[PDB]
């Protein structure tokens, strides 16, 4: 099992907080 999906929303959060 790869938790790769997690790890995408973990990018999408990095992008989030750049503008929160």
């Amino acid at each position: 099992i790869i938790n790769v999906k997690t790890s995408l929303k973990t990018i999408i959060k990095n992008a989030l907080d750049k503008i929160q």
